[PDB]
DNA sequence: TCGCGCG
DNA sequence: TCGCGCG
């Protein structure tokens, strides 16, 4: 599950994480990450305080 | 040459052509068309009078 | 009314 | 300072 891996990465970091940093950590392409990230965001489960930058909540 | 085919399609039509209509006519994906279209546009060789709509000049 | 071409 | 997720 990509979703759990993304959440773990973000939670462990604790701060704003760049999409590029998630690629290294999750080992999947940016497009694939963004499909999940934007979904999570619409679910109020992550936020994007900056463009292509992600954090928990 | 995709470039010549795009130009032919646009010239024959004579008016504003939707990206979707170019796919049918050129038989290549939208992304591939747009890479060429935007290049042609930067070359002042096509115009986009509307979003995802293209014409000659 | 989503425009997306992007390196 | 390009944001891109897009169906």
């Amino acid at each position: 599950n990509l979703e759990q891996k993304i959440l773990q990465v973000l939670s462990d970091d604790g701060g704003p994480v760049k999409i590029g940093q998630l690629v290294k950590k999750c080992q999947v392409p940016k497009k694939t990450l963004n499909q999940v990230l934007y979904r999570l965001k619409k679910e109020d489960r992550v936020s994007s305080p900056e463009p292509a930058t992600w954090s928990i909540g």
